């Protein structure tokens, strides 16, 4: 499917703030892919352009290669800055949607997903959250039709 | 082969000034891949790292989401830094030997391959190069067992 459109039926936050999305977010749990392949501890930091888009830094660490390494991307919103809904681009063919469909009322936990299904992230504000949170991203990612047997658990500090 | 050796065969420039090499270079021309599918316009900047290493910024243009584009990279020697064989790395799965098989003696003009024939690239401190320049460089691939038929030859200013 379009790679700009969200996965149909998805819960994309229609009441966002960008404000309180920018900063770093730990990467709890993802779908793996080839643009993060073999990393862990791995963050994403938002922050605002002139432009109205988003800079967007992805750094992870690899510990076959013992090294950190990082990525440098923009988003933009595709509609409404209210609405959740975006499309990030990084060096190279890794284009696509972007879309926050859960957040709690504080900015602190977060379930984003790309522009199908096999692209879903469970991030935080901090390296690890209970298993109640846990369980409740991975029940919401249940009903919104994503098959969670594609998450891996990113290592991160206290995991 | 190994990622981490030059082609088999491979001779790679042994009195390298690896100041003399930092700064920006443009793409004239590459074997294309996954990494830079897409991208006109590319630059390579060097920089020296404290570590010994290098930061590498490569820079480019996609025309079809009208978009610049960056990713950010370390280079290191995998032996003495007069011999111009490194190892470079990016985000996620991006990773392998860099080597410089030809240059000018005024460090203007650069022949770079990876760690295997499918990997090659022609660089230059200018955007375009005299049909000279190019045959040469075009002569020492095809010395070094290259098919210089793969190259895609990059948009440029003046290209
Ligand atoms: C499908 C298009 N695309 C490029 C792979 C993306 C789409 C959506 C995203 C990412 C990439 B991403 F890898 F930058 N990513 C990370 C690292 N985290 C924590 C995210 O929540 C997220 C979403
Ligand atoms: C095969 C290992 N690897 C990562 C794909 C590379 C090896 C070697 C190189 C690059 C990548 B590269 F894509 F960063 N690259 C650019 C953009 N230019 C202008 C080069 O001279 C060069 C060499």
């Amino acid at each position: 499917k379009s790679s700009s459109t969200p996965p149909r039926g998805v819960t994309v936050v229609n009441n966002f703030d960008c404000k309180r999305y920018l900063g770093t977010w730990y990467e709890i749990a993802r779908f793996d892919h080839r643009f993060e392949r073999g990393l862990e501890k791995v963050t994403a930091t938002y922050s605002l352009r002139d432009d109205g888009g988003l800079n967007v830094i992805n750094k992870g660490y690899n510990p076959d290669r013992g090294m950190w390494q990082q990525s440098e991307g923009k988003a933009y919103f595709t509609g409404a800055p209210t609405r959740a809904a975006l499309k990030v681009s990084f060096f190279g063919p890794f284009y696509g949607g972007y879309n926050v469909i859960a957040l709690d009322r504080e900015y602190r936990h977060a379930l984003v997903c790309g522009p199908d299904r096999d692209y879903l992230w469970i991030n935080s504000r901090t390296p690890t959250i209970s298993d109640e949170v846990k369980q409740e991203m991975l029940a919401v990612a249940t009903r919104e039709g994503f098959d969670v047997s594609k998450f891996i658990w990113v290592q991160q500090p206290g995991s």
